[PDB]
């Protein structure tokens, strides 16, 4: 079983030379928070929280970090090869990757605002990287509700609630042109834009990114508060203006009848949403650990020891 106190004995400091090194980052790179809550999203969502995406390619596996949802848009492993040579420093051979990522996700969810909780330790590392799962199992932008609850399933999460509450990812963080140009000039091939987006909103996401402009410029998540953490993501959904599709059908899907009440009640109480997006993000991070002897504690990060 996972227990949060794992580290309390062996390296009692690794959550606070985790938050040192986020906060030293985010001076220069204010987007490193939500890059690195991504990147334990991504992990887990692909043979569970195991560090398998922080693998480098070998001439036996391909790399995770060349699928669809993370070539040219994951990003922060420089950061997470920082955070763990200092632990190592502190703590030799102690701290898995899979851990010190989790710890990583969650002290940047509060170093931006948002809740603060000790996540279940216990985890251990990959002896392999899984590009084809990766490119099978992480949802896309463009997926309708049923495949998002899908996606979701698939990997363990059955709740409405996990979905909805762990999609809040999105009150920060950045999204390319590339993802909603079907939303702004031909959405699902009717020549025309996704009805479910805000009219005026429309009009300044079209500014942003024009047709056959730069599709890796980069726009905010959420255009009320675009890096902090908080409840904002859910008062845009409600006003139609949720980023891209898979955002908006949280609320606007014909398939929503249990997905519209969580919006609301997220929008409505900040107490309500970070309650939740914790229980979510606890569970993500459930998603078939490798724990006690299986695998093992790496000692960088995109290799396998020896
Ligand atoms: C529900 C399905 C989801 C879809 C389809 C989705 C879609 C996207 C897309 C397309 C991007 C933009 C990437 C780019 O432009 O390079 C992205 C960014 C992001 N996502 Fe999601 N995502 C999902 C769930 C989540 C979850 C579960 C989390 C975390 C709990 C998360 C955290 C983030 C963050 C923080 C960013 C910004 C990263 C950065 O700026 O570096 N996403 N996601
Ligand atoms: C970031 O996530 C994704 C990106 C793509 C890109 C497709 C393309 O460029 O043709 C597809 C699926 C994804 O889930
Ligand atoms: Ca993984
Ligand atoms: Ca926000």
């Amino acid at each position: 079983q996972l227990t949060p106190t794992f580290y309390d004995n062996s390296c009692p400091n690794v959550s606070n030379i985790v938050r040192d090194t986020i906060v030293n980052e985010l001076r220069s790179d204010p987007r490193i928070a939500a890059s690195i809550l991504r990147l334990h999203f991504h992990d887990c969502f692909v043979n569970g929280c195991d560090a398998s995406i922080l693998l480098d390619n070998t001439t036996s596996f391909r790399t995770e970090k060349d699928a669809f949802g993370n070539a040219n848009s994951a990003r922060g492993f420089p950061v997470i090869d920082r955070m763990k040579a200092a632990v190592e420093s502190a703590c030799p051979r102690t701290v898995s990757c899979a851990d010190l990522l989790t710890i990583a996700a969650q002290q940047s969810v509060t170093l931006a605002g948002g809740p603060s909780w000790r996540v279940p330790l216990g985890r251990r590392d990959s002896l392999q990287a899984f590009l084809d799962l990766a490119n099978a199992n992480l949802p896309a932008p463009f997926f309708t509700l049923p495949q998002l609850k899908d996606s979701f399933r698939n990997v363990g999460l059955n709740r409405s609630s996990d979905l909805v509450a762990l999609s809040g990812g999105h009150t920060f963080g950045k999204n390319q042109c590339r993802f909603i140009m079907d939303r702004l000039y031909n959405f699902s091939n009717t020549g025309l834009p996704d009805p479910t987006l805000n009219t005026t909103y429309l009009q300044t996401l079209r500014g942003l990114c024009p047709l056959n402009g730069n599709l890796s410029a980069l726009v905010d998540f959420d255009l009320r508060t675009p890096t902090i953490f908080d409840n904002k993501y859910y008062v845009n959904l409600e006003e139609q203006k949720g980023l891209i599709q898979s955002d908006q059908e949280l609320f606007s899907s014909p398939n929503a009848t249990d997905t519209i009440p969580l919006v609301r009640s997220f929008a409505n109480s900040t107490q309500t949403f970070f309650n939740a997006f914790v229980e979510a993000m606890d569970r993500m991070g459930n998603i078939t650990p490798l724990t006690g002897t299986q695998g093992q504690i790496r000692l960088n990060c995109r290799v396998v020891n020896s």
